[PDB]
DNA sequence: GCTATGAGTGGCCCCTGTGGAGAGAAGCCTGTCC
DNA sequence: GGGGCCACTCATAGC
RNA sequence: GGACAGGCUUCUCUCCACAGGUUUUAGAGCUAGAAAUAGCAAGUUAAAAUAAGGCUAGUCCGUUAUCAACUUGAAAAAGUGGCACCGAGUCGGUGCUU
């Protein structure tokens, strides 16, 4: 007898739960043999349980630290190309040169050569920085002199302005000498300069420079004179915010200002200071933040001008000033990608020819127009109808035809004396077309009743249904083109729609001018030069969803109509799109029935990963999976009846549906109007515009910042910034609301902090009339205010995040078809498929039902055995809905089992090899080189490796000043930098070590979160080399739970006022259940967790506020479950008592434990005895 | 009588800010069809 | 959030 | 249940760039004092690296995803574990079979 059963599956970010049931909804245990050397050869479980892993993480660091990698390497690049420039100058002048410039960061010992660097005497050298201060000071010194200097001073200049050449944000050229704003953007840039140079910035960071010395100056005699305890202090303290942590140490420019502002007011004569530090301009550095603003024309400017004194000295410099001007501007096109040679999957480039691509031969070698093509392709979907079938433009003009076609086809008109509705005819379809829509942007019901019907068919009154106001599809890019061309019969002919279509794709394709100039180059002798130059500027965006064959290209084999065609015409039939495809009078269907390619199928893995969302749904689909096909082998391969799964999306109401439909300009006028400033009177705007976020953000801002007091520019929103409000490094937020516009330098100096006291003090009555005019949402008025409500906090920044949520929907009804795939295979006599297995979709909000009406609470933060019990509950409501006191005497033995298996998956740690920031030297041996001839003692480096995983090994050290021979056995932590050395030669690995005589064979790859067993149940699984983490799970009676649930939100219950007080009766009549809740966690916490000073604690708090109210009793106990939960500690507060985390910093006591193997369900065991391994 | 050492406990530390170009998906809301 | 690291203290083992 | 059409919201992938920060070294510290130390002077810049490196030698690649254990496998992958009943503190006992 094939016992019937079912399978019960919740789907989290972190949980699989996993449920079989019978029938009767029991859940059946079994005997499972188990493998090992030790002596227990039987286990019996329950099938029930959940699985537990590391969430998934997404690619955008890594795409981030790629970029950040080729960004130095091709810097590196032109500093190298510099130098071959130089070579053969520098060579005659100084052989040395540039040996001492390439080994400056090394010691003395380790120099080859003399240790000043740039004239390797000590004279020399300090003449030099007694003259020079500053760079800016000897660029400028070169701009104006005329007199020939050192070479060696002009290769410093030129590789300092290569190396920070500044950014490309503006295109074209940026020299005064439409000059007028010329001039006011270059005082936007740099401020107040007197002289006339051809280097203002060096001018003006020498001016700063020495307002810093005068500045300097004048504080350090106002303090000698007026605080001489303090001096001290400010000038000599480097850990400290003051001026010496300012200049020698760490200190941030605005925590500088904070330690120096109260001094200020404590002494006189600091009015001018104050007022400069109100400007964030006092003792300010040159190498500063604020600098990228900077064009790189102005460097461009500098070095022109540098190159073109000098040159009549060397000659060189002459011959090669273009190749020199070129380094600096070259930089690689967007659409280009990297130039590799075929070996790199992210590259897409197609090389003309196999020579090495230099800065001064681009051109010739690749292709940009090819490679523009390849770029924009790759990442557009095909067809589904045609696999093999690029998509048209989203602006394709047959496109809009067919849109506006399609739209038309079902509308229906009903005039006087008509009995039903009537469908358009083609030529009454075409007339409408030529009438309207090549004539007007956008066609409403009005305009077609009063246009059409009563002018050219002469009908007084109609009625029209299926069109709300006006026609979704609009022809936009006919009015352009018509707009342009300005020849309406050159858009009429048929025989230009080839060329009409090439152009469209050409437009949307390419956004370069030179290029869209290139490809027209073969249509201009058909369009004069001013037409011409029109098209260049006309740029498309998007792309549609059905191809050209589809539409325009396969024919009906029986009437040789197109889609298209039997769209504009179809006699009284009037099909659409979808019934077209689906007609099977046409042989349309047989062609797409055809066009299903057969292709060798995606493998799981693929599958999943095809899918879009975050990869961590992917990962639990992946999991998910495996859990049912397991679960199917256990059961001896008879295929389950039914698979029920959950969702726990909310519906939203409607009304805020339509809010949101409403477009945003149609939202931001009423603000205004609300408003009543003339921002949209001065400037009008469409909602396309608004389609992009710049322009929207800056009308939302009103043209006013939130930040700083400042009137926005409009044509500046390129250069003006965004920052988040919350920074991304505390939580990932790319909402609207936390996206706010901000003025460039305001929004660099304030980083991974919230908006401060004052300028919220400041702005905030603006934001109350913002607030008045709902421009701006409440929960961005939450993020303006987290500086009075605390900041941010630890609490705030982990948590369940809706997104999980969302990344739960219908990705759970694709996991639902790839198990319908596996499940249900065989095709019937009709090749049907026989759904042997039904897939089963249910809402959450009937188990939450279900669990409410009949007491059934879940409490999380107790245990995680709520997973498989909501997986149980989700089978049986499933079973119960396509299909009583048995049944829920059988639902509460089931939720009361102690028995639940609950596994934690092995991963083995892989990503960055150490923290980031790298530490002084200091003599510690726990230190790792940042290169390979880079001692850590004399240069410091990376500190704390992750472990990659941890190895069992069992032989001898040399240990002892006398080198004698111990037989030891231990765990060993291999870093994910030494993963690759380790797998080669797992033997010389450990030799290197130190360890001798190892024996290979008792090498155990022990994994993350491995699981060890000890006596009297206590369990504890690997966290790492010396770190483990508690791995015994509590188990409570259901009764304390629901108690629990009770009196947690006992003024908070939802229910009939008379079932609240039988509840709040229950839990007055049960108060003693505390006392035995709080000795089941000593007992537990006695036998597992050794706790002992913590638990003294707790008991010692407990006694203390035991005369508390009820509520908070359980809000408080149900927190001190984080005590005993599975995982690492953490600290946690009862009342205003804080614990610390205990934690387990020796594994010693594993070493003779019971280690074992757990399937990916766990009911396979393997077990291995560690103690009569390596044995003494 | 001195030293090496293992063992534990408490508290602190964790690289960052952005600009431009494109493509895609998924939730809703309206209308039409299978 | 959580693993790593360092200063500090003590208790014991071996000589 | 699905697709196209219009509006809004949220997120994912790829590329091109900027500004920093950190680290070592160079920028003769002076005076009195054996030294401990005290006083004074100065403080803004610079070079190089920015995951160890790898061979496919590119102005490329190196932090996503995958993975219980045993056998066959370079990997992907394939195979490897009885049942029924009475019970229940992390699972136990009871009866048949290999």
């Amino acid at each position: 007898m094939d016992k019937k059963y079912s399978i019960g599956l919740d789907i989290g970010t972190n949980s699989v739960g996993w449920a079989v049931i019978t029938d009767e909804y029991k859940v059946p245990s079994k005997k499972f043999k188990v493998l090992g050397n030790t002596d227990r050869h039987s286990i019996k479980k329950n099938l029930i349980g959940a699985l537990l892993f590391d969430s998934g993480e997404t690619a955008e660091a890594t795409r981030l630290k790629r970029t950040a990698r080729r960004r130095y390497t091709r810097r590196k690049n032109r500093i190298c190309y510099l130098q071959e420039i130089f070579s053969n100058e520098m060579a005659k002048v100084d052989d040395s040169f540039f040996h001492r410039l390439e080994e400056s960061f090394l010691v003395e010992e380790d120099k080859k050569h003399e240790r000043h660097p740039i004239f390797g005497n000590i004279v020399d050298e300090v003449a030099y920085h007694e003259k020079y201060p500053t760079i800016y000071h000897l660029r400028k010194k070169l701009v104006d002199s005329t007199d020939k200097a050192d070479l060696r001073l002009i290769y410093l200049a030129l590789a300092h302005m290569i190396k920070f050449r500044g950014h490309f944000l503006i295109e074209g050229d940026l020299n005064p000498d439409k000059n007028l704003s010329d001039a006011i953007l270059l005082s936007d840039i740099l401020r107040v300069n007197t002289e006339i140079t051809k280097a203002p910035l060096s001018a003006s960071m020498i001016k700063r420079y020495d307002e810093h010395h005068q500045d300097l100056t004048l504080l350090k005699a106002l303090v000698r004179q007026q605080l001489p305890e303090k001096y001290k202090e400010i000038f000599f303290d480097q850990s400290k915010n003051g001026y010496a942590g300012y200049i020698d140490g760490g200190a941030s420019q605005e925590e500088f200002y904070k330690f120096i502002k109260p001094i200020l007011e404590k002494m006189d004569g600091t009015e001018e200071l104050l007022v400069k530090l109100n400007r964030e301009d006092l003792l300010r550095k040159q190498r500063t933040f604020d600098n990228g603003s900077i064009p790189h024309q102005i460097h461009l400017g500098e070095l022109h001008a540098i190159l073109r004194r000098q040159e009549d000295f060397y000659p060189f410099l002459k011959d090669n000033r273009e190749k020199i001007e070129k380094i600096l501007t070259f930089r690689i096109p967007y659409y280009v990608g990297p130039l590799a040679r075929g070996n790199s999957r992210f590259a897409w480039m197609t090389r003309k020819s196999e020579e090495t691509i230099t800065p001064w031969n681009f051109e010739e070698v690749v292709d940009k127009g090819a490679s523009a093509q390849s770029f924009i392709e790759r990442m557009t979907n095909f067809d589904k109808n045609l696999p093999n079938e690029k998509v048209l433009p989203k602006h394709s003009l047959l496109y809009e035809y067919f849109t506006v076609y399609n739209e038309l086809t079902k509308v229906k008109y009903v005039t006087e004396g008509m009995r039903k509705p009537a469908f358009l005819s083609g030529e009454q379809k075409k007339a409408i077309v030529d009438l309207l829509f090549k004539t007007n942007r956008k066609v409403t019901v009005k305009q077609l009743k009063e246009d059409y019907f009563k002018k050219i068919e002469c009908f007084d009154s109609v009625e029209i249904s299926g069109v709300e106001d006006r026609f979704n599809a609009s022809l936009g890019t006919y009015h352009d083109l018509l707009k342009i061309i300005k020849d309406k019969d050159f858009l009429d002919n048929e025989e230009n729609e080839d060329i009409l279509e090439d152009i469209v794709l050409t437009l949307t394709l390419f956004e370069d001018r030179e290029m869209i100039e290139e490809r027209l180059k073969t249509y201009a002798h058909l369009f004069d030069d001013k037409v011409m130059k029109q098209l260049k500027r006309r740029r498309y965006t998007g792309w549609g969803r059905l191809s050209r064959k589809l539409i325009n290209g396969i024919r009906d084999k029986q009437s040789g109509k197109t889609i298209l065609d039997f769209l504009k015409s179809d006699g009284f039939a009037n099909r659409n799109f979808m019934q077209l495809i689906h007609d099977d009078s046409l042989t349309f269907k047989e062609d797409i029935q055809k066009a299903q390619v057969s292709g060798q199928g995606d493998s799981l893995h693929e599958h999943i990963a095809n899918l879009a969302g975050s990869p961590a749904i992917k990962k639990g689909i992946l999991q998910t999976v495996k859990v049912v096909d397991e679960l199917v082998k256990v059961m001896g391969r008879h295929k389950p009846e039914n698979i029920v799964i959950e969702m726990a999306r909310e519906n939203q109401t409607t009304q805020k549906g339509q809010k949101n439909s409403r477009e945003r300009m149609k939202r931001i006028e009423e603000g205004i109007k609300e408003l009543g400033s003339q921002i949209l009177k001065e400037h009008p705007v469409e909602n396309t515009q608004l389609q992009n976020e710049k322009l929207y953000l800056y009308y939302l801002q009103n043209g006013r910042d939130m930040y700083v007091d400042q009137e926005l520019d409009i044509n500046r929103l390129s250069d003006y910034d965004v920052d988040h409000i919350v920074p991304q490094s505390f939580l990932k937020d790319d909402s609207i609301d936390n996206k706010v516009l901000t003025r460039s330098d305001k929004n660099r100096g304030k980083s991974d902090n919230v908006p401060s006291e004052e300028v919220v003090k400041k702005m905030k009555n603006y934001w109350r009339q913002l607030l008045n005019a709902k421009l701006i949402t409440q929960r961005k008025f939450d993020n303006l205010t987290k500086a009075e409500r605390g900041g941010l906090s630890e609490l705030d920044k982990a948590g369940f995040i809706k997104r999980q949520l969302v990344e739960t929907r219908q990705i759970t009804k694709h996991v639902a078809q790839i198990l319908d795939s596996r499940m249900n295979t065989k095709y019937d006599e009709n090749d049907k498929l026989i759904r042997e297995v039904k897939v089963i979709t249910l809402k959450s909000k009937l188990v939450s039902d279900f669990r409410k009406d009949f007491q059934f609470y879940k409490v999380r933060e107790i245990n995680n055995y709520h997973h498989a019990h909501d997986a149980y509950l989700n089978a049986v409501v499933g079973t119960a809905l396509i299909k009583k006191g048995r049944d829920f005497a059988t639902v509460r033995k089931v939720l009361s089992m102690p028995q639940v298996n609950i596994v934690k998956k092995t991963e083995v740690q892989t990503g960055g090899f150490s923290k980031e920031s790298i530490l002084p030297k200091r003599n510690s041996d726990k230190l790792i080189a940042r290169k390979k001839d880079w001692d850590p003692k004399k240069y410091g480096g990376f500190d704390s490796p992750t472990v990659a995983y941890s190895v069992l090994v069992v032989a001898k050290v040399e240990k002892g000043k006398s080198k004698k021979l111990k037989s030891v056995k231990e765990l060993l932590g291999i870093t994910i930098m030494e993963r690759s050395s380790f797998e080669k030669n797992p033997i010389d690995f450990l030799e290197a070590k130190g360890y001798k005589e190892v024996k290979k064979d008792l090498i155990i790859k022990l994994p993350k979160y491995s699981l060890f067993e000890l006596e009297n149940g206590r369990k504890r699984m690997l966290a790492s080399a010396g770190e483990l983490q508690k791995g015994n799970e509590l188990a409570l009676p259901s009764k304390y739970v629901n108690f629990l649930y009770l009196a947690s939100h006992y003024e908070k219950l939802k229910g009939s006022p008379e079932d609240n007080e039988q509840k709040q009766l229950f839990v007055e009549q049960h108060k003693h259940y505390l006392d035995e809740i709080i000795e089941q966690i000593s007992e537990f916490s006695k036998r597992v967790i050794l706790a002992d000073a913590n638990l003294d604690k707790v008991l010692s708090a407990y006694n203390k506020h035991r005369d508390k109210p009820i509520r908070e009793q359980a809000e408080n106990i149900i927190h001190l479950f984080t005590l005993t939960n599975l995982g690492a500690p953490a600290a946690f507060k009862y009342f205003d008592t804080t614990i610390d985390r205990k934690r387990y910093t020796s594994t010693k006591e594993v070493l003779d434990a019971t280690l074992i193997h757990q399937s990916i369900t766990g009911l396979y065991e393997t077990r291995i005895d560690l103690s009569q391994l390596g044995g003494d």
